[PDB]
């Protein structure tokens, strides 16, 4: 038999912290991939020697060739640039994606692919085109971390654990972002009453949400040099997680619609089922007409990106 | 001198002895595993001992006959108890015993309550003992609605920890599961229905698989009761006490005029933190829930008040 | 279609019951409950299936009472079995009859017996079952190599993490425990006599305490026999094959040679992977220690030729 | 009741690690502290945010001012400079370990205090007597983490879990460090035995002591910028656990030695064990002539950079 092995296209800050959250748990054999000659085997070797402390086996490598992903059961994906807004690295980050397609094509057409440079909508569908996939098995990361901001913003209001606050956020990545305040829940109560009982307002919770939307901006402000990589990378696990051991999350990703909420052909963030067979399920919402609307407008932008790259061969 | 965190745990039957084992396998604390049976938990403690070598802990476990060592208890989880009216005045002296104990060894332990029946019984036990309301609540809310959230996330084919599911009331066949109030992921359970996941009339037998649940698994073992989950769900309120973590879960709790009750214990959902029962969460329930959760408590008054 | 790895445990009585819980906190696979008990393996089930629920995990916990649902498993457990010569045939074809459905619905698993006489019933099964000598083991050493660590971390006073401690031979009364092997940290327990932490008086009764915790437990619960830390122990053989760990674990294993046996399962230290028992250590014994390793062998030779 | 208190004196790339160790172990409340404005209060937020993830609710707050480690039950230190050799950082890294000593001192006098800050052994007996605390609350983290590379080096060779290998390095971090083979054994199975079964080589494990000795310049010239922090932070975290869970752990870590060795009032790296009341009790080995004079050769180096600080008043 052999292990599980996750393949992380990209070693920087969410490499590296994704490839030490994979050697705590014992996901898998560990393969840190990166353009930038010897830096990934200097972090592998220091995380190989973290597993004496944890006393584990782990397999960690670091590698500047693309042939060491062969056999890859899950691949996540970093590359590209992170410093107008997101949407205008498509061009940039396109080609990177393409370039990481075609190798997943040719070294392990196996794996479950979870994508997390931006612009994420677009470039998932880019990955899945160049590298012949089954749509299934290659989404994007961008609702969980943002509803993990989400959940995390109401659970310190209300003073309760985040893991008893539900929250989602669907749409595209970015400032189009569709948080669903009416979907909150404490364990399966309406955050409604909650209002209702004095622990929050109506204003505070509008609040919320546009910090939600802003969450990495307000990070990327405050560190001074570059953006936020805990959050992100313990999110993109959370889901390379739910398909290793066929978890059946419901978590929000960026999936392929071939109807739902009336989208078709399109790479949007969604509620989805994550299994082991990849993106088994995908859950469409009673949206009010207003949230469609704004759900509408998020695809629109997605929608023109694409036609952006279309017209760029 | 620092000292790690000490569970003791009034009854090393099945439950107790699982719930030392979960003790030791998170490291909570020092266990103590009581029992008026002669060496029958000294005798526990020792295999449970061997076990931290294989977990690689350093944890404590200790079994007694004797009271006096719980004293400085942090938590204390009590299943000691033995027509099942009968049993009442039984299980009734059982818990003045246990709780003058807890009075005199570790009167600032949070202590949670499981022998049945457990509203009345958990009143028995606060009474005796002289704690704070606030730290000394009873287990079962959790048991059901971990078979609440199971049933529903076995049809749905989602992960149990997807699915809210609550049981308020009393624990036993009046006990109110709230189907209105499921959620998957926060999404409501009736959207589901309409899309096709599951019907309504699958609901309404979840609601009462869960009202039976106990008594399926008695007649499916043919010896004895049910004591995993019973003891996973007493830790779960363990270890958000020890650890402060804030945890909404429906537990048999102290209301003093919520949910139109006074004086009395009854499962409701609350927050559990690092100073017990912290914040009781009062559900806008619709008239029919009300009803049933109302009647519910009628038994346990008429019990209360008889036992008194 | 990808699945989650499968687990067997031939046998749901305490050991498999607190096996299968094991594998549900640590989301090990899928966990097949099997007894000839009709219906007392499916309550179990059910009991676990709830506590999945308080765990936040997705577990699937079935019980059975057909073989034919053990089909392709990647580990099996073997607790399946019942004046203790009396019960050496019997034993011996129940061993036989769990070897043969192995055979013949998963004959790519890895298979760990924990029924007595060990050696001499894993030696029964390997036969029944045909399948690789490297895939089939009995679970003893890790067990008594947990008690033989536990009593020495106790006195002095360090975790049983940082004791390193082994017993081989046979199960049984002439198991040998090894005093000259044991370390704190790599530190040999010689050093700690002359620093005054342990005498020799000690070790020694450390040694027979090892060799008797089994009896010591069964006298203190006065029904019933050591359960905890016999589940883990078969767990942590688990483990290691199914997340390839390459751990040096104790373990009763098929010698073709090594330490001068031929043809005989008997406890050694190994390195457990993900391809089973994949390196036999031959340790550089005294002939004082080899006199007590040939003398445990003498027994299970005995009554594997007598059975044979 | 409250919460256990860590706080984390140095907010980079170890602190940083730390940190999330920290908060998805729940150990406790997390503190994360820098000179650098606004930094530690961005790693926070992210940190916060994966709480949601990993379903904790742990607190980590990020600050500019020592007044908030009020209260800590554990400090673990890595603030000063990290880029002749790591010994002539002495006149800096003391003088930033006293102004932290006199701040442990001021608000939280009865911490468990971890220090990585080189060179080690000095920098432990600044801070503790610039904070005034108990020898026995204050220590060095460094043979854990040169232990744990001894062990993974090992353990690789001879194709068995780090778990099942035991190995101690003693003396001073750095170059003079004390790697003990004779002591390395596998599962308390002297590795001798594998010399002669063939597993390994004498001159292999010759090789891997000196690896050992130079494993953190190996990957700062694998990283190109910086230098290890995983095993690093990982290393002080089992030491920090080991105090709040009193695991009566065996560590070799820099401690306070009254006579063993041959050592009077000074901190050096020695097997200890670590538990509830912190450094409990110093593991005195019986060192061979040869391994004494390796030994004491070390502590040489230490006391001269002692009187070397001396003579900086």
């Amino acid at each position: 038999n052999k292990r599980p092995k996750i393949s992380l296209i990209g070693s920087g800050m969410i490499g590296g912290t994704m490839a030490y959250l994979c050697a705590l748990k014992e996901l898998g054999d560990v393969v840190l991939f990166d353009v930038v000659k010897n830096m990934p085997q200097g972090k592998a070797l220091d995380l190989s020697h973290s597993t004496s402390v944890a006393d584990t086996n782990v397999k960690v490598t670091g590698t500047n060739s693309y042939e060491d992903i062969k056999g890859s059961d899950v691949v996540i994906i970093t590359a590209g640039l992170t410093k107008w807004s997101r949407d205008d690295l498509l061009p940039i980050n396109a080609k990177i994606m393409k370039e990481v397609g075609e190798n997943i094509k040719k070294y392990c057409p196996n794996a479950f692919v979870i994508c997390i440079t931006n612009p994420l909508d677009v470039m998932v569908k880019v990955l899945q085109e160049a590298s012949g996939l089954p749509h299934n098995k290659v989404c994007g990361m961008a609702g969980v971390l943002d509803s993990s901001r989400f959940r995390y913003f109401i659970a310190e209001k209300l003073n309760v654990s985040p893991r008893d606050v539900q929250a989602m956020v669907i749409g595209a990545h970015g400032d189009n972002m569709v948080p669903l305040p009416r979907y909150v829940t404490v364990n399966g109560i309406p955050l409604q009453e909650f209002i209702k009982k004095g622990w929050i307002t109506q204003e505070e919770i509008d609040e919320i949400v546009e910090r939600t939307r802003n969450a990495g901006g307000e990070i990327v402000n405050l560190l001074g040099t570059g953006s936020a990589y805990f959050a992100p990378a313990a999110s993109a696990i959370a889901m390379a997680e739910a398909y290793l051991k066929d978890q059946k999350r419901v978590l929000p990703c960026s999936c392929y619609l071939e109807g739902q909420y009336g989208v078709k052909d399109l790479y949007v963030g969604v509620p989805v089922v994550i299994g082991g067979n990849g993106v088994e399920k995908v859950i469409e919402l009673e949206l009010t007409p207003e949230e469609k609307e704004m759900f509408d407008k998020s695809i629109e932008e997605v929608r023109e990106l694409v036609k952006a790259l279309e017209a760029l061969d």
